[PDB]
Parts: structure tokens; C-alpha cells; sequence
């Protein structure tokens, strides 16, 4: 039946990410990313974009057009390139602008686009503290984040007392994870 999925940092139309991340991004990701969300997706699941969805609005290549066609129901947690939330309201059912925060098979799950902490560097200290304040306040069992980038080693999201998985692109080969991978916790 419905299933959740989670992804985040799509970057669509961030061209430039292919030289930043020579590593990991490659030109044709856009494709990539929605051909494995189109082979997944079902009219009754719900997919969950955790931050940094579009680098801008210029439909082109008809990669936003593509994600709005895309069955499920999509809600999404804003990241720090996320800034108009009226361009966005067309392509998300729901939109929060910190957090989220949801209850699966009893455990309960905080949605955000920020981690606990940054494995490599802390550019929004403030946000990550949030993040744990919230955690900790609700007594949530689990944090699933993105905002950290593939890296040739490996979040810090386990120097606290916090359970975490990435949802960013870079890290699951360009694939939405699924409840089942939560539930491998659980």
C-alpha cells in the first residue's frame, strides 16, 4: 500500500553542481533523479523533498513539468536555497519551512533539511541547533535530513544522542529512499 519516500538536494537546474561535485554529479541528473521516482512512485505514496529542490524556475527542459506530472502525494521541508514558497506552492502539496514532524509503525520521525551536525562543515550552526532542540523536545527516535554532500570518506548526526539517515541525492545513487529503509531501524 502507500509507502513514504524521502530525497533531497535535487539541485534541479544546477547546472554548476556538476563542477562542484565533479566527484558525484554528472551532467543528465535531472533524468536520473526523476526516472527513479518515476519507476517507484505510486498514486497513494507520499514523497518527501527535504530541501533544495529547484536552482530556479526556468522550466526548459521540462524537468519541473516532469516532477509535477509524477504520481503521489509530494510535500517539502525547505532548505537554504528554497526562498520563494508562491513558485514552489505549484509543485508540493505541502510546504514547511523548517520542519516536519511524522509517526511511522510507532516510532516518530523528525523531517528536517539540516542535520545535527555537519561531518564536514557547519555553515548554519543555528539551524543544526534547532534541529537537536526540537529532536530532543519531542523525543523523536529519528532524523532524516539531507543538506550534506557525498564526500570521499562519510553526517555527525551520531555525536549526539541521534539516529539520522541522509536523504540527499548524492549519497543513495540519485534514489528516493523508502519507509523500508526506516523500518531496517525500527
Amino acid at each position: 500500500n502507500a509507502m513514504m519516500y524521502f530525497i533531497s538536494d535535487t539541485h534541479f537546474y544546477h547546472e554548476n553542481i556538476i563542477n562542484l561535485n565533479p566527484e558525484v554529479r554528472f551532467k543528465g541528473f535531472e533524468i536520473v533523479i526523476l526516472t527513479n521516482l518515476l519507476k517507484v512512485l505510486k498514486p497513494e505514496d507520499t514523497l518527501y523533498h527535504l530541501g533544495d529542490f529547484t536552482w530556479h524556475f526556468n522550466d526548459k527542459n521540462e524537468y519541473l513539468r516532469i516532477w509535477k506530472a509524477l504520481p503521489g502525494r509530494k510535500i517539502l521541508v525547505m532548505g537554504n536555497h528554497d526562498k520563494d514558497k508562491e513558485s514552489l506552492k505549484e509543485y508540493f502539496d505541502e510546504i514547511y519551512d523548517f520542519y516536519k514532524i511524522i509517526e511511522h509503525k510507532g516510532k516518530r520521525i523528525l523531517l528536517s533539511h539540516y542535520p545535527a551536525k555537519d561531518p564536514i562543515t557547519e555553515r548554519y550552526p543555528d539551524r543544526q541547533e534547532m534541529v537537536r532542540e526540537i529532536y530532543f523536545k519531542e523525543n523523536c527516535d529519528l532524523l532524516i535530513h539531507g543538506h550534506v554532500h557525498w564526500n570521499r570518506e562519510g553526517c555527525a548526526c551520531k555525536d549526539y544522542r541521534i539516529e539520522c539517515i541522509n536523504a540527499n541525492v548524492e549519497w543513495n545513487d540519485y534514489k528516493p529512499i523508502s519507509e523500508r529503509e526506516i523500518d531496517k531501524l525500527i
